[PDB]
């Protein structure tokens, strides 16, 4: 049998976008209220309050009404001005990518770059900051998804704070699926969104903003105002007694309301544990069957995405196509410089359940063996299952 | 009895946002596919095709992934260069508002402004173009929603074309509810969205772009690129064989797919007829009960929104609060200059049905009379019913 | 304009079936669990518990997995045996109809019948019971929907209890929309369902059963067992630790779960008040415009359905067809002996909001005037609105 | 980690009820129309038409408004008269169970019974019919689900027809998942439903009735009439111009409409192929890991359910509890005689995808090994994968 390309697949195991929880999809179907209806104004405020609790924030997070590249570009546009000297940390596609926006807003850019299977070394950061007291803004990506690797953002953020610089963090593919919060890493801007670990639909940005960052952006004549790129316009929009700069994405807010309830009701630590367990089982299976996890070390592998290195000689695009056509299972490609180098399996929200690692392993192994590899698929399943069974 | 502010209303008859069609709300609940899943790639392409058909476009419209203020800003940012001379037409809040974006991108701004219950005279546009042959871009709003009035964009567009200038049209609150299409007004950029007359939730922009406008933007090195404000980056994104600049709003695209199906299936002409008949009945009722339609003349009143002038000594905010608390019926406030001066009843998508005009008239009359007016509410209902019956 | 028969209508104001609440329709879309999954077993038990609370029952109500004619036939089949002498009370289609099932299960049938716009007189019942000590079972309909009239079931039930007979009550179209509960009327069998006042989808029966009724049915060799008509088979099925005689209607149970939450959260007295207010406004409008409420007296008119007498000469079928074709509003026909005599407007669940009485009045009046009547429609709306505005 | 009993599972792989298709679940959420709304009358007619097409029927199938035990009981009540001589075929719980209903309606009952992992031999049916030419009705179950075994109903039906007798077929758990149709087995009553292979929720019966069976039932004065057990009352109900005996399950009909669309759109042959391939892979895996399929031979194993024999000393209930608590995967118990003796994995509608067999094998192996077995789980997965790959 073969799954047609036009027909829906059986299981989507991708690393962004990902399927939303069934309850969230139902929440999307709530009646669309007028945004100035008192019931919507109250809902919006309570959604911001739930995001605040979720992010363990001392102040309100900002919801912006586009998907997280909006938050990222808006942060650069608003926080970085030509007087700033930016240190950009790049260990992957998003880290490197942020430097391009930084350079659009200040000519002064320094970078620490490591190959796209590695993590940024906090000692390298401490040294760079000591050598360059002129540094005023530092940007970092927590989970650089196209590599499935994690940077030590809490240590980095502490170093950056001691230096006296502002920190911009991309936690789009980490928040909700592992222990991380704006104040854990001393973030001045902390960008996340609904459609990775939180299992909500795509199209919103959730942003932690420090009081210090508010003052810098509001002072900056070059910060976007009356613009889709404006963070400053949205400062007070959380309040039931305040207007919306432009019409919010009402249905997405309904979905996010449900997703926040699910997260908080299940308990963040329980949610993080099942992300990590699913990823750990996946990695054990990949290694046991004869494949390699992309990450330079197991310690930096993401608990929300496993990136599997393509064996030299295998056509990675054809591999993913075979996994869908033969088994109905959809994996993520790489992106930019990781495209063709690896395959990604998301473990995010509804797919952060260990049984999906079992499905992923079987489809990935079967596809690989159809490409002429001779993987020990059975051994891989048994190794993944041993991890699940060992979990205390 | 009284409807609590915290609880949902019974009927929302607002002018943006508005309730989506129940079929569309169910469409939002579809499983969220990977955007690079071939089934989603196909779907996205087919949605653009359905958009092209609905908009009667000779080329592909662009879908942008933000609500229509994104399209308006991006159009100004991409089409207006610093050597352009822009003529902005302002008959209300959105028209006037656009001139601020124009001025951002060219210091050369001319304007025709009329009172905010009037429409732009095509003869005034012709006189201005004769006086200023250096004009290269003209911008206009079709339905300036906070006023509930309509500009003669097809007449205006013919004169803009006669002068060899580019036309930017905001048809956000008119497209799908009346006969209007990019071709009809010779628009170079035509901006609309799905959450007014089309009955889908907020969050997307549908933009008609002329081949001439494509050439102008592509040649403009200041036109946004690698930006949420970029139109040019999305040029080829409609195609199943091409990437997305950033992640599309998958669930919104699912809703839009359904909305376009409903519009095309019902028949655009039949859709426009019921919008216009609902508005016509509403206006007849408003006048018969002793209230005044805001519009300076009936000929310029929108078939998609009726604005009713607030009588002297009536608190408009209290009036809307009373209509909801007493009857469970929600109306729109004005915006900017019209805030506090008028009340808006939307006739859009699901609410473009004459029976909703009857509900509206009753709730509006009831709230007015509770504020001390002495309206002939029964006469209002009979006049609106006569309008409906005369069309039967 | 005209609404095609094949296309969906705008507002459904019928008296059974009726639209379900939006939340309930969403609840219908929950994943279908295995019925022996512990989470479903628990859900089922908590649904029975919520029905118990709703019905103010001292013991568990029984949910049967077909629409309420199942409960009615099952009650006759199980409780009535040939030794019984049944007094059937008939003031309408369902009351009379029950006598046919009674006669199937005992040859001994006595009846009190009144014309189908009247209510049963408790004095007539007291007299009949005194004259016939042999009576052992009495059946009564609370709201005989096809007439829109209410019987005094609490007084009747007390008389029946004093006699020492069993009482069977049909409260299908009354429970949830007015003050009524099994123990208010000393019911031995009290049959209701989800899809009238409770705003849940059709296909289940909720049944209050007295301990005395349990003992009579379980003793009866002729009571259905291993049958769709079996009540006795389902006695213990409420418990998470017990099996289901046959597979329950899982999705309907999901919907009922949500409907019970809505009812209990809003508060039963508040729900009943808005049913009554909507009906009261409707009746005021009908009378003021020049039509007649079917009920012999206002005191017996249902707060959950208004039946409007067809003017002699008017084609009632054509009237309903015109109301839908012209205004998109759907009314109920009569049934059996009330078919052609009256039109029904349901005020049930989501349609028990006074603004819908306003819509109903306008469509009914407009349709009537298209049939050549000369109703004072405006006067009717003003009378309905006065009732709403007077409500303290 | 452990999945709480109170919380939802991750994957349900049961044999009835089963999860519905997500499109069907959204279909259940359609607005509930009045059943006499012309749009619903049309829809109901078209659903019966789609049912006729799917069932390859020369006449209209009857939809009854109760889950399929209603169809089975009603078929016995209507087709079997007291002078009929019934031959009941029993190879499991449902087959044996039907004889109890037959005996209710005729005292003349003959039976062929085989062990509950075997199938009925068509030659034994031929021998019995020769021995008892007075036989007038024969009843048989196609897939006796609690055993996961299949009877040769087409062979049996040809011999029943050769003897001039009527055939009643239970195809509740086979229709839509394998090649089977009323015509194929010369059935006079053919009972199925939508909540197995068709992936709609429980609550309806779809019944094929031969013209000969119609004549027999209509002439039977004991066939239920004015009863939820009545088939004859529903004879003309399919028609948009005819009434419904009682209120149809509107929302279920909405779901069925969608389910039939999915089945016809995908292609019945393609649907049957993936059921059979999923079951075949499951059986290969079960055997390879060291477990036994219940069925006496592979040739009689159902392509829609695999039953796995419980090893000596394994608590089957604890096993299912372990599979859910450890892996979030839900299996079916046996029923009656097979309860405690086997575990069932359904391959039905949405779960008839080979990747689910992989999830099933892993959860089943894992739970077995936690109960002290020493299964070759990896060998199991590879055998199931080889089956999938051989069909590719
Ligand atoms: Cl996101
Ligand atoms: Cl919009
Ligand atoms: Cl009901
Ligand atoms: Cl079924």
């Amino acid at each position: 049998m073969r799954y047609p390309e036009h027909a829906d697949p059986v299981i989507t195991l991708t690393a962004g976008p990902v399927n939303a929880y069934p309850e969230v999809l139902r929440g999307l179907g709530r009646t669309v209220l007028y945004d100035y209806d008192p019931a919507f104004q109250l809902l919006y405020e309570k959604v911001v309050d739930k995001a605040q609790k979720a992010m363990r924030l001392s102040n309100k997070p900002v919801i912006l009404h586009g998907e997280p590249v909006l938050g990222l570009e808006a942060a650069a546009a608003s926080l970085i001005s030509p007087d700033d000297v930016v240190l950009n940390l790049a260990s992957g596609v998003y880290g490197k990518g942020f430097g391009y926006w930084a350079k659009r807003y200040s000519p002064h850019l320094l970078e620490i770059e490591v190959p796209y299977n590695e993590a940024i070394d906090p000692q390298a950061v401490a040294d760079m900051l000591k050598a360059h007291p002129e540094i005023t803004v530092v940007s970092v990506c927590h989970h650089d998804t196209p590599s499935g690797t994690i940077n030590p953002i809490d240590a980095i953020g502490a170093l950056v704070s001691a230096h006296g610089a502002y920190l911009i963090v991309d936690a789009v593919s980490s928040f909700g699926g592992m222990k991380t919060h704006p104040e854990d890493c001393k973030a001045d801007i902390y960008v996340t969104g609904p459609n990775k670990c939180l299992g909500a639909p795509p199209g919103l940005t959730m942003m932690g903003v420090s009081e210090r960052a508010w003052a810098k952006m509001k002072a900056n004549p070059l910060a976007p105002r009356a613009s889709m790129l404006s963070i400053v316009d949205w400062e007070n929009a959380w309040s039931r007694d305040k207007p919306f700069p432009f019409t919010p994405s009402v249905s997405e807010i309904n979905g996010l309301d449900v997703a926040l309830d699910l997260y908080l009701n299940e308990g963040p630590e329980a949610v993080w544990a099942r992300h990590a367990l699913t990823a750990k089982a996946m990695r054990a299976g990949v290694t046991a069957m004869g494949l390699s996890v992309w990450a330079a070390s197991d310690s930096i592998a993401s608990p929300t995405t496993t990136a599997v290195r393509t064996p030299d000689g295998v056509d990675e695009k054809a591999l993913r196509q075979a996994a869908r056509a033969r088994y109905g299972v959809v994996f993520s490609s790489g992106r930019g410089e990781t495209l063709g180098k690896l395959t990604r399996i998301g473990h995010m929200g509804p797919t952060a359940q260990p049984i999906y690692a079992i499905a992923a392993l079987t489809a990935l192994g079967g596809a690989m063996n159809a490409a002429g590899r001779k993987l020990a698929i059975g051994k891989g399943i048994e190794a993944a299952l041993a991890v699940i069974d060992a979990d205390a």
